[PDB]
């Protein structure tokens, strides 16, 4: 399935395309039922727990929009995907105010179906405070 | 010379041993003079610029103390070191208030002398605001 860095990067792109849509009914297309997720101090086990965690943060930030880009992905001999890129966010209240930070995603895939079973996203959230005027 | 993940991880531990001492005269033992560093929106080119960036940031937080641990390191076929661990910080004024966040370091080494020529550190700094409060 995923054999090259380019295919890994395209998969990560597809994953964030789903995630940034906030269409939770599709998250299971790409995330395993027992997903282990860490995002700084946010940590969840299982797909429903992942979805509930995002929903909570999203109610906290109404009007939130996010997007992601990638520029450097490796696919290692252990099967790990390391993907460096950037994370963008804006608030619908002032959508022209965009905050962008570097990010890296660490992914391990399910050997059976190729879904993400471990996802650890690293980025500095402090700059997103600038979304509040 | 680094050929295994365990040696990669042991080297990263020593690197942060030097960095967390804030003894800037030693940074060149492990960092190349043309080091390319990115730490969130912090970005520097050259060792002197890296050092000045840290010095500026430390002036903002007197009494800062830091340490690091590691748990999962890979050394790839491209020579890249990816090292996941944690970043701890406290203030000397209140040393028992510790804030710890996950972190990962991305490193490329100088083929000549084995020093770090690229270092990109990723972590959420927002929790460290709790070091001002109480
Ligand atoms: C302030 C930032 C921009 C923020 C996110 C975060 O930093 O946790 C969340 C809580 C979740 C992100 C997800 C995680 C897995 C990020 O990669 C994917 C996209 C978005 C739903 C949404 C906005
Ligand atoms: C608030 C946080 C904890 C903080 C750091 C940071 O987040 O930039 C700096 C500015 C620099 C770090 C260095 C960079 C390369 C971090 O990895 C190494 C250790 C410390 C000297 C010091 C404390």
């Amino acid at each position: 399935e995923i054999q090259t860095p380019d295919q890994a990067e395209a998969f990560v792109a597809k994953v964030f395309d789903v995630l940034d849509s906030y269409d939770y009914t599709r998250f299971g297309e790409v995330l395993s039922t027992d997903l282990k997720y860490e995002g700084g101090l946010q940590k969840t086990s299982g797909l429903d727990n992942f979805i509930n965690d995002i929903k909570a943060s999203t109610q906290r930030m109404p009007g939130l929009q996010t997007s992601h880009s990638r520029y450097r992905t490796e696919l290692t001999a252990e099967g790990t995907i390391y993907s460096e890129g950037h994370s963008n966010a804006s608030l619908e209240s002032n959508p022209g105010k965009v905050v962008t930070v570097p990010m890296i995603g660490v992914f391990k895939l399910d050997s059976e179906d190729g879904k993400i079973k471990e996802m650890r996203i690293y980025k500095d959230r402090l700059p997103f405070l600038a979304l509040h005027q």
